[PDB]
């Protein structure tokens, strides 16, 4: 009973998280799973602070109120080449990625890994925290608080 969480560096708090390393999260599940890290889904203008600090991804994900890439630089299977925080508009289905925002994260860049999920409850699913440089954090424990999401 596994799930794996791959995180990136912090960008004025915000945060990618991606799980099981497939598009597999639902916007209950997104919501739950930053509660975890003690974070909430950011904001359109918290995600467009991010953005301005050197943030960008190839995945779509959640923010309140919509699912988005952010982007920096054009690159043609990325958000079909646009730059700014890119909105899904059409799609048929119902499961992405997350972006999460921590308010007591530094202010700019921090490309330092993650070696915590501080807000977890008892459970018994073993979590793994991946950073991009291959490091992990595991614990055992549980995020999931709607049961159609387990
Ligand atoms: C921004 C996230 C990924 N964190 C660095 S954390 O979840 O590990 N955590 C550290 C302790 N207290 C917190 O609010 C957050």
């Amino acid at each position: 009973n596994q799930i794996d969480l791959n995180v990136t560096c912090r960008y004025a708090g915000v945060f990618h998280v991606e799980k099981n390393g497939r598009y597999s999260i639902s916007r209950t599940e997104a919501a739950d799973l930053c509660q975890a890290f003690n974070s909430t889904l950011p904001t359109m203008d918290q995600m467009k602070l991010a953005l301005s600090k050197g943030f960008e991804t190839c995945r779509y994900g959640f923010i309140e109120g919509n699912v988005v890439i952010p982007r920096i630089h054009p690159n043609a299977i990325c958000a079909a080449n646009h730059t700014g925080v890119y909105i899904l508009v059409t799609s048929n289905t119902s499961h992405y990625d997350t972006y999460c925002f921590n308010a007591s994260a530094p202010p700019e860049e921090d490309c330092t890994s993650v070696t915590d999920l501080p807000n977890s409850f008892d459970g018994p699913v073993t979590i793994t925290i991946v950073n991009r440089d291959g490091t992990r954090y595991s614990k055992k424990g549980e995020y999931r608080t709607h049961q159609e999401d387990i």
